[PDB]
């Protein structure tokens, strides 16, 4: 939610503290003096009454343009670039703060009217290209066991204990997670585990959080088209790791697999690192077991050098060091493995390696592998000689289309089966899609396009024998098939093509 009770801020304190400027005039300086602000905003739509709006360029639109909008719905002031001054004009009923990089100063700002939550919770901010979403469950379920109160923020959605809200983004525009935040101190929240996405670091949207923790998982080729850069996309995210960074965390966790991870246990200084690849970390994990329910078991040795039997309901070797990560991260916020131990064994988080077991025989597995970087890992985490390997995923229209060519190619190489069917077509013609993918298919594999996803999912859990693998890449906990959106759930489907099976 928003949060109910937030004593205000003279909008003259929240002026001097970023230094804004006052659009009309120095002495329109005696009003400001006078309003309260309870709320911050950047959506026109979504200002309460007492608000301050926060008019932001961005690669769309303005938010100077919805002044109007904003005002109308009891915003009490409005704070905007140069940019956005001159879209106002003449003439908006309330006062308007005027910053250079607005945007660079809203999360202090929002931070303060919300009256600094990160300050009463622990803060956990998880970052890395892939498996932030994983370790986040992990970290809360490791959290629940040892019974503390969590909130969740991330991909999936957000949980507020036991409540259960939807996001639009993983990690929230800056008021937005202020207020969220806010809000959690107010349900009794203690813990808050957050996806921090690479993005949120470069656009600011964590800017008033203080981090207990910050975890990273590891990096590879993603967002190159919004970071002009490898090196802009380790820096974001270097952001939080950083010794002398605004960012900085309490403490940093980095797993040292990746390179990318050595770089940054390297920049943080004081880093506790952490492997499952048998190089040396403070945490180490040793004896990884398939198991029956396509779990895995190891031994994770501490920083002490303590060995814990510790057992994860999801496959793939990376898996472990997630729960390494996350097993460190509990320790460091005063949760031992033993606490967090018959937690981690039960979670199952949605979308991730999911294993759907209705019946017997196969493992079938539902994953949010989308990017050519994120399929090859998965593939080759679940290839097995001895055993074999369908995979059926599609690429979405309108969407990245860079990106469909390489996929094919790395599923014909990792696959035995692969079926290329729809996954968000959206206006383009679903065909070109699946034809660019099986341009990328062009020994080992055997490729077949079925359009309709259901029967995508039927074929491949039909070419199934016992002990072979099924994965339905590329939606994950995602729903809906977008072209109207008919409604789709992999999980679902997944499951229903099992039951069929006899
Ligand atoms: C690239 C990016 O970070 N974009 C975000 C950005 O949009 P941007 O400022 O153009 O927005 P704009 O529409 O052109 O105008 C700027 C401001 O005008 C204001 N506005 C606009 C229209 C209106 O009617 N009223 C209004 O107030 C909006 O509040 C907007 O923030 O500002 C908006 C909110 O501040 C976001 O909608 C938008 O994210 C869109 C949804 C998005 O797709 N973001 C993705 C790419 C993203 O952020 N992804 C990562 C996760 C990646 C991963 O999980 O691997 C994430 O954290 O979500
Ligand atoms: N440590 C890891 N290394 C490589 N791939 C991973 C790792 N953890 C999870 N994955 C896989 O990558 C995809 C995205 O990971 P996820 O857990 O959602 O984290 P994120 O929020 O970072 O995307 C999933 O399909 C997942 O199975
Ligand atoms: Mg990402
Ligand atoms: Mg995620």
């Amino acid at each position: 939610l928003r949060p109910n009770a937030v004593v205000g801020v003279r909008l003259a304190a929240l002026a001097d503290q970023v230094g804004a400027a006052l659009a009309e005039g120095p002495a329109q300086r005696a009003v400001t003096e006078d309003r309260t602000v309870t709320g911050v905003t950047l959506r026109a739509q979504d200002v309460s009454p007492g608000d301050l709006f926060a008019a932001l360029t961005g690669s769309t639109t303005h938010g100077a343009r919805h002044v109007g909008d904003a005002i109308a719905r009891g915003a009490v002031a409005v704070l905007t670039d140069p940019a956005g001054v001159a879209e106002i004009a003449g003439r908006a009923a309330v006062p308007v703060l005027v910053h250079p990089a607005p945007r660079g100063v809203l999360g202090g700002l929002a931070a303060t009217v919300y009256g600094h939550p990160s300050e009463r919770l622990t803060v956990i901010g998880i970052t890395g290209t892939s498996g932030k979403t994983t370790t986040t469950y992990l970290v809360e379920a490791g959290l629940r066991a040892a019974g503390r109160v969590a909130g969740l923020i991330g991909t999936i959605g957000i949980r507020v204990g036991g409540a259960d809200l939807p996001s639009a983004l993983t990690t929230p525009e800056a008021p937005t997670l202020q207020a969220m935040l806010a809000a959690m101190v107010e349900r009794g929240v203690d813990t808050v585990v957050m996806e921090v996405s690479s993005h949120a670091l470069a656009l600011g949207r964590v800017d008033g959080t203080r981090f207990a923790v910050g975890a990273f998982t590891n990096l590879s080729r993603d967002h190159l088209d919004f970071h002009p850069s490898m090196a802009d996309y380790f820096e974001a995210k270097a952001s939080l790791f950083d010794p002398d960074s605004a960012l900085r965390a309490r403490t940093a966790v980095v797993c040292i697999d990746d390179d990318a991870g050595r770089a940054m246990a390297a920049r943080a200084a004081d880093a506790i690192t952490v492997s499952a690849a048998d190089r040396p970390a403070h945490w180490r994990a040793t004896d990884v077991a398939p198991t029956d329910a396509g779990g895995q078991q190891f031994t994770a040795i501490d920083p002490a050098g303590v060995g814990h039997h510790i057992g994860i309901r999801l496959p793939g070797r990376y898996n472990v060091a997630n729960c390494l990560v996350a097993l460190a991260i509990l320790d460091t916020v005063g949760v031992s493995p033993e606490q967090a131990v018959p937690g981690l064994r039960e979670i199952r988080v949605p979308g991730r390696l999911e294993q759907i077991d209705r019946g017997q025989g196969f493992l079938a597995l539902v994953d949010y592998a989308h990017k050519p970087e994120a399929l090859r890992s998965v593939l080759t985490t679940l290839a097995h000689p001895d055993r074999r390997l369908a995979v059926v995923f599609g690429a979405g229209g309108d969407r990245d289309p860079g990106k469909r060519a390489p996929m094919g190619r790395i599923a014909a190489q990792l696959a035995d089966l692969v079926v290329v069917t729809d996954d968000n077509p959206r206006d383009e013609d679903p065909t070109a899609i699946r034809r660019e993918i099986l341009a990328g298919a062009a020994g080992d594999a055997q490729v077949v396009e079925i359009a309709d996803r259901r029967d995508a999912i039927r074929h491949a859990v039909a070419w199934a024998r016992p002990g072979d693998v099924v994965l339905i890449a590329g939606k994950g906990h995602e729903t809906g098939q977008r072209g109207r959106v008919r409604p789709f759930d992999d999980r679902v489907e997944l499951a229903a093509a099992l039951e069929a099976l006899e």
